[PDB]
């Protein structure tokens, strides 16, 4: 059903509101959404981003501090989604081939939004994330 | 949850299977439960780069049986895959690789890594599409 990590570490039991853009819009995500997103993160991302780290480039982690230091900041659903569709360097000036680009054939919009939600929520509230 | 369907239907192992344990013709007996455990370890630790037997960051060095057997020395036995994972090497074996995931004994025990090697080895042999990407 719902993952206990989402219960325990993300502190979500029903729903949660997350920033979609820099404009002021939010989107509601359920606990099952964040559970699905956690699973997608395990299948596609965790091997390089264990615990919110970035093993092949420790300065550019998935911590909220590091996401907010990116150009543009990677602290919203829309900016995280846009990033995975075409990964970029930290200053955003060059294409990066070190992280995993995800096509719409691989993850649909809905799926990638759950992944971004899991990462954004974990960045905001999970103990130890990005350490 | 005891034996996963993928192992029955795609690895074609219901009871046991015999896999090359070393280069001198010796095999070791793995059960369907062993391969299920190895699959789970692969899904948890290796799948971002090696989904379906591919190698996303270097597709020329995949988990296909062809590519495994062409490594130096060949990576087509339990012992050779375990030794690889403990300290990953380049394809010709002359240099240390930092592009794959080294697995310390603190991460996976000998037996666990054996079951992961067995999963990869059986998949390479019989799983439809494995490594052909
Ligand atoms: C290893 C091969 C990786 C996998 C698999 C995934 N990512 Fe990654 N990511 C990786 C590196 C080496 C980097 C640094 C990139 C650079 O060129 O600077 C990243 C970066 C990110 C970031 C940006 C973090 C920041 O502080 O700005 C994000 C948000 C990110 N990665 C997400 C991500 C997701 C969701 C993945 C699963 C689909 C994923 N990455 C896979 C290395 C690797
Ligand atoms: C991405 C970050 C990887 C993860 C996670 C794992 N592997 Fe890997 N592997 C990766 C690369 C880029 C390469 C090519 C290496 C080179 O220097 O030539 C490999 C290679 C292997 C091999 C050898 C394949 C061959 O044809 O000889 C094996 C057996 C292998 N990888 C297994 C493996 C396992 C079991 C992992 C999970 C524990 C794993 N890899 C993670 C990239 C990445
Ligand atoms: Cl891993």
């Amino acid at each position: 059903g719902v993952d206990n990590y989402v219960i325990q570490y993300l502190k979500v039991t029903d729903t949660v509101e997350l920033p979609v853009n820099d404009r002021g819009e939010t989107k509601t995500f359920t606990a099952v959404d964040l559970t699905r997103g956690k699973r997608l993160f395990e299948e596609n991302c965790k091997n390089c981003h264990v615990g919110g780290s970035t093993l092949p480039n420790p300065l550019v982690s998935l911590s909220l501090k590091d996401l907010k230091g990116a150009t543009p900041p990677r602290d919203t659903i829309a900016s995280l989604v846009a990033f995975q569709r075409s990964p970029k360097s930290y200053d955003g000036s060059e294409e990066s081939y070190s992280c995993r680009r995800v096509s719409e054939d691989w993850l649909t919009t809905e799926q990638l939004e759950t992944l971004a939600a899991f990462i954004l929520r974990a960045a905001a509230v999970a103990p130890g994330w990005g350490v």
